[PDB]
């Protein structure tokens, strides 16, 4: 289809080999060749960018792959997310966990940090609790409680990392920070050791009698 | 119409073919072309950016279209949203939801990622409940019926992703994180589908007793 | 007025002349020409920018113009709103809708999304309504009873998109997704038609004994 | 005062000087002249900007003034306003309406869009009002008496812009949007005509017995 | 001190020297001079930036000063405040108010606004009000005794812009807006005229039985 | 695999090659070599960026690691975290704490600052308290014993910096600043220390009747 | 250790002289060399930035430092803090508060303000008050008991800054500006001194019988 536009391209290419023919004619003079010449290489130069760089950048990409198809490339700095899906050097296309195919220009990669969940080795399950000041002279006993179930648990690594403590006295709460680290990546797995977990550590803290909190305020009133 | 315009077209052109003639003739002397001769290449090199580069990162745009016409294309980074209208070198037409047509210059498709979630293969459901503490001990129970109902349900993708967890412990709630995927994109048949889970899913919450919960306080008082 | 200011012009340019006429007489020596020449271009060069670009982005945008005088054009990047005035290669007037007039540089239109409301087809009338958990179980009705009244109404565009839905989930509320297209594009006509589909609505949620809701809270006390 | 610093300008200029005519004398040899001579191109190209470009911007400024010393010159983007002072061609005076003047560097205009209210036909007073729900019924009534009282008042301009009408649905609110323009832009006077507005539009809803609203909420307690 | 550092600052303009003069003696090859020679002015280039361009602006710095050792410098855009310490070409010190000597770089005064209060005529005293909407009846009045007070009050510059009006609508309050102006800008007088009128204008709310007014809202409950 | 990859990289290649060549064989015309030859460097030069300079700034981190493998790498600025992985030119692995392998490009590293507190020294133990204003009176007590328990706690550096005082007068509180620091870096011998620290200092409070605060208000009613 | 990277140091450098001497001897032909030759300084000037420019804005500072290795350095921009512990060309080390080593590159030095409270001649101490409109009448003799106070007391410089008043008249508060320069810089003194003089002024606001305040509402209730 359309004459204009494949007419075009034959032009913006043949006046490239008319002038490098006409300066070795004729072209008299010589000395404005250099000139007219060096508007091309410069009007390239900014009219260039990415626009031009995503091929190269998409050859470095080539080299070596950090992401490989099976993947999902989380990034903390541009919004990107999901498993990759074919690789381009235009773009790469993308599938995003609303299975939207996000068209990603390559020389993106270039710059951001791109880890990528899909190459894990566990699951970090972080959380945190918050116990009213009415629990607070209990609060060494049932973090202990706590502390002594996920050694024991099957699910979560115990020769991973696996602290459990006090650690925040943060607002109207107490706050407790579980930390631990689950075997199998995968999605579903992963998810129901959470669920189990903190079926689990929920029924501690009341059991000992310790109450969940919640934002807490002190009203005063007048007679 | 416009006198001054029309001439100084005339103009910017016909001196680019005086310099040319004018250093063939005489131009003695040579030394001074060259020089008069960069200002060109370099003006026209820092007035150019975008407003030169909208055409070839235009003509990259018509080897391959990762958008065609018939979709509409969100982005993340920039705020364009709405079906794509028609494609052009200097601009792009896009109807927006809201019927106004958004011109984009194209050189904005070069950088951004252009996610379309016109070519989607489903439409995710995300959403979430949240129950009483006082609801706590029953969690076990609800979020099965809940997880049940979802397979059985003919509207959602039973093969498609279908997670249902306690997940979150956050704030005055319990939250849990219902995620799965309907089989239409298109609008109105994946929004009827979504007002049926939500009337299904509310009233499991309410079948069992557990209670919906908003946001709860403590307050403490003089006498 | 002003001696110094009218002196000075004639001055920059006159030295371009100086500097040309100099080294095709004398200017011994040769080589000193070219160096000295390129400052010039160079400077005129990180001078430039877009007090230099205003110009030809002006005459690319006086080749066509997405805004013709007649329409008020938003533009989600940049805040500049209101009418079109009248055109011009520095700047571009634009009353906006506090009658100030905004002299914008021409180079802006470059770079940012320009949609122009004052082309549009329709208006969109977006809403949310939003009812107790109370009014739960006669959430299927009322929606039917606003979703038919939509249709019926001759102001909206029933051929043109029109959702309503249970929709999101969210916080103290349960909120309702009106979303129709009026005909009228103008200001006042538009605005008349909302207002009676809001009284409309309005009574039809009070009509079933559905309540509009407001955000609300759980307090606890001590005995 | 101060030798080092008078030597040291006429030192920057001599050594121009001197170079130009070393390669005119001797400079053997001729080559290197060009390369020495190129790195004060680039290095006054990179140390030039706004610096250098002050100049030429505030030309660019003298040929026409969008703001013309009796106006004041409020700017969306960068943070400036209140009346222009002088014009200069390193800065630009300004007075503040708190008296302090602040000194524009003059590029900055080239870039920023420059309204100014000095240049006003008029000042749009906008509001908004705010009925309980308990004052729902009695909305389209309240509406119409503000409606016909703005035409009837001398200080609003009837044939300019003129809405008001439910508008919003927002919040705790039924908000109501004033929208009218007064006819003096100057400030003691546009502001009284508003004092006297909303003297007597708050009389009017007082009237009808609709009562002005306050966020509001929905206390929830347990026995 | 340090042999290695005074060494290698000789070396780097010893070598330049070298160049030249091998260029001039032999060289053979004359080509490859040009060459070489030009990454020397463009890694200065791009290496230069502020390091370089500090010199420059300094000096444009010191053919006029819009701050003059005497006086303190905020800035809208860049957090640096508190008098003018001294002045110098890689830097210039300046004290803060809390009396810690910031070393601004002195390429940032080209683009910044900076305005300097210490070149005050005057100090805008803005404050507001705010009114409960049990007090609106008398708003009218209490106003006018404000509005008289002003006028008669020896510290505040009578023939300065001088306004009070009901203003804004705002939230839960009736916002009444003073603006005016004290002689002095010298910081304890001036201060200490701020008491005296929020002394007496404090009074005058009291005197009339309108009462200040604080963030309000509607409680709802049960039975 | 893949003809055309492997076959396109020849050909950028082979080409740089065949100019060098024809311009040493004919070429006539000399002239259009140096201009053509001139679009190469610009093109790789606007082209390059990051993109080129990832192995220079990868190899001046070759000549000294600040980070070195066993340490983790909190930068203020980007947001990358955890230990340092493996260093590579293009890339730098680095594993996060929640064990995903972010592949951080080198040229980062430049710019932004790059703490490691994996070469720490200590940990600050940095808490706050703040006591309702009914314990006002005995503030400088039980500031005294808190100060006296961490001089005679085995855990914290009493060398080291140790300050307890009333610091902050805000809010609703009267926030002490607890500041002082742990022996061992390692993660679960400090938090540990800190755990203890805060039940000790939590009982101190407790002991003297002065009680932990949370936001409080003051509610104002009718009759 | 390792073979190619050693290996590939010589190469880069090889080939510079390689090119030299061929150019020299044959390069027929002499036309590509100019050529090649700029594709060297324009990627080493476009990989260049920072990367090189750290060693010129290091040197820069070793003419003068701002900043002596005993002083902490904050600064407003960017966020790096405490004592600086080595100057290095390309880092600079500097210890934080919390004992972490951050490597500063140099070059930021070149633009960020760069306060350092090292070289401090006084520590403001800045508070605030806020007194119930209860406390209204009481307001004038309250400030001038805690006027008279701070001038008496032997830890603040009487010579210096020293203002107290009624000030802001903001929100719920009252709130009066204490405002006063301590003696000693160094950390513990300072601070004790705020201790004793928060202890003194919050007894005074006590004696008085004026109250001191806490956000505070005006509920609204039913029957």
């Amino acid at each position: 289809t359309s004459a204009r536009i494949m007419s075009r391209i034959i032009k913006i290419t043949i006046i490239v080999v008319l002038v490098l023919l006409y300066g070795e004619h004729f072209g008299m003079s010589l000395s404005g060749l250099l000139t007219f010449g060096g508007i091309g290489g410069l009007a390239v130069g900014m009219a260039g960018k990415d626009i031009l760089s995503n091929f190269f950048s998409g050859i470095m990409l080539y080299f070596d792959r950090p992401f490989s198809i099976g993947d999902w490339i989380r990034s903390p700095d541009r919004n990107i997310e999901g498993t990759v899906a074919e690789i381009g050097w235009r773009i790469t296309k993308i599938t995003t966990f609303d299975n939207r195919p996000l068209y990603v220009p390559n020389s993106l990669f270039s710059s951001i940090s791109v880890e990528n969940p899909g190459r894990m080795t566990n699951r970090r399950i972080t959380t945190t609790i918050g116990l009213r000041y009415e629990d607070a002279a209990k609060v060494g006993v049932i973090v202990e409680a706590v502390r002594e179930m996920l050694k024991n648990h099957p699910a979560i690594d115990q020769r991973q990392t696996l602290l459990v403590y006090f650690n925040q006295f943060a607002d109207s709460s107490l706050n407790i920070m579980v930390y631990c680290f689950t075997k199998t990546t995968v999605w579903a797995e992963w998810l129901a050791a959470q669920q189990d977990v903190y079926l689990k550590i929920i029924d501690i803290v009341q059991s000992h009698g310790a109450d969940f909190a919640f934002p807490s305020q002190t009203l005063y009133m007048d007679n």
